[PDB]
């Protein structure tokens, strides 16, 4: 069956370029999708098809995208059973638009490997199962928050940034991910630039794919 | 007999507004019986080569050399006795101290207010009563970034910049530390109500 | 009319004790019971008459008393507002055995200050927002556990292993997850506990002054 | 040359034990001491032979063994740059107790792995930059003083008080001021210890790559 490796941190914590760099250390990305041995699975696109009053919030602007009730918690664990049994799986496209997904879907074969990384990633406890190995990106808040900052203007207002992130990002990273933490296996702190963690990681990976 | 009461946090943590409010809430905006002192205004007088670096923004405010700890210790120490003294007024523009200085009066209650003001055991054992105004790295950097903008009008890129690598490890390393050493914890800041007027209170209760 | 001050912190932080000195170093202790004007209420008084399955997990020391569904909330508040009311209040008292309440229960006449002190004082929002002042005593986990095994054998009788065991899978999951998380609510911050006597004597003076 | 991995982590946070797993599941505990290629040196072989002053704070229960002077940099830094030139190495052995090194050494001939473990392993850069690889065992304070607690009152039957006073006096003082922040320099956080098979079959592989 395949490798589950469940991948978490705060945002901007790295938990993406660490996810991104360690399948392009591993040439991936010279691979046609179709073949690859090793993908990448986000949390984000698992997002829930909102009802009709958390549309109303969200259009007010008050729906926190960060609280664990806007991912579909179960959607997820089927789709992580479906690739267990070595099953093709159908990753959906989030319309952030009408907050319903697009009819266009992405297509994940088999794979060896499989990196499934989000916020939340090890919140629920039978999600957190098929994973057979937990890694977490550990980054202050400090630093996330300034990289934070850095993406989203550069085109986002720094005023909006400051205030949706202590407002809803801060608060939810705080109560939900961040207990997570304890579930890890491994702690990669800094993220994209610890060279040394992600090569041990790709190590790892090469061995089992051989 | 002044009262000394020593207040630290980062900067941005609410310290200053925290002090200030305590003694607006006291009225007592020469005949001053609350005074508020500023480890602000006991930098060190920069030499030629260390202004240098200050114009390249290659100088680090916040680490302990910065400030002029004997002179802080020396003049609270006066202050303790009674004594009335001479407090630096410090010119950024020349990184050096000013001929003038502002003359504060003995008074019955002085608040040092400073984000190393822990730092020293000399200092700290002078104070009766020490406060830590404690607020999130998180928040603490957010409010930076609006006031280093906003007011002082800085580069976004460079603020962050010098914040990863000066203010951040600066804080850490001997700020922090020292929070053990309060023996109240104030936190969030300025808006914390509930604890702004229990200082007050109390300060009033030692003005009678 | 009375003033209410929740207190919180992880057992061994030092909350009893503080709030112990504080009403003696008020001079209460040498005052008469039904004219105290500072009194002293632990959520502990107030542990939830167990059902069936519950009482069975506790025989087997399963139960873990730490836990929010260990405390009755609900007589919490209405003890709670009853006091805000200017009433005079009637305390349970609680037996481990039985885990129920016996028939004698404590009354407390109205005083001026009213102590409210427990692990998880904070964690409903209706009895949090019934306190005009939320103490929180912040004592490490490391001397926390020091105290705890201390106090333990001592007057427990209790053996290392047993104290240690029931730390680790009981109070601290239930501390970090339940207790840790409230602190956010407190206005003033009591690190160490009732040896921080410029804090101590800090709602000391407050407190009087309300008295006067 | 040899690949150098440093280890640090506080006390009973499970460094001694991670390193003692990792070696063992490498088999290189039936393999001969002088066909070893992968070995372990601990920071606490290096205690630096104390002054007469420094002994007159040790002799009253004074000299904070956990405080970086007490190791002796120079030695560790020369016995590692050593190591890594392949040249074969005598570790010292302390004696605790006269606080000087005996004459009798330990072996060391050069092996592919080395692994450095120490509470302040990554204290001084020279050191801290001769490490290829910097693992910090991240566990809780409290958990770490359960497993102390336990372990050094069934060796040295040492009075509880005494190990807690002890702990609180200079311990935990040291272990905040001088190990935790040397955290951040790690490539890689295990977290608990030696539970952590994980963790451990991730390293243990990754030398085992390099001994091909």
């Amino acid at each position: 069956e395949p490798f589950l490796i469940g991948v978490s941190g705060g945002t901007a914590s790295g938990k993406s370029s660490v996810c991104a760099k360690i399948v392009q250390l591993l040439g991936q990305n010279e691979v046609d999708y179709r073949q690859k041995q090793v993908v990448i699975l986000s949390q984000d696109s698992f997002y829930r098809v909102l009802t009709s009053e958390q549309k109303a919030k969200a259009l007010k602007g008050q729906f926190n995208f960060d609280h664990p009730d806007a991912f579909d918690n179960e959607l997820i664990l089927k789709t992580l059973k479906e690739i267990t049994e070595g099953k093709t799986v159908q990753i959906p496209v989030y319309d952030f638009v009408s907050h319903s997904r697009k009819e266009e879907t992405v297509t994940v074969y088999p794979a060896d490997v499989v990196l499934f990384e989000g916020i939340l990633a090890f919140y629920s406890q039978e999600v957190r199962d098929l994973f057979q190995m937990k890694l977490f990106v550990d980054t202050d808040a400090d630093t996330r928050l300034s990289r934070r900052v850095l993406r989203d203007i550069s085109g986002r207002d720094l005023e909006q940034i400051l205030s949706q992130y202590i407002t809803f990002v801060k608060p939810a990273f705080e109560e939900f991910c961040l207990p997570t933490k304890k579930y890890a296996d491994v702690i990669i702190p800094r993220g994209a630039d610890n060279l040394v963690a992600i090569n041990l990681i790709v190590q790892h990976i090469q061995d089992i794919l051989n």
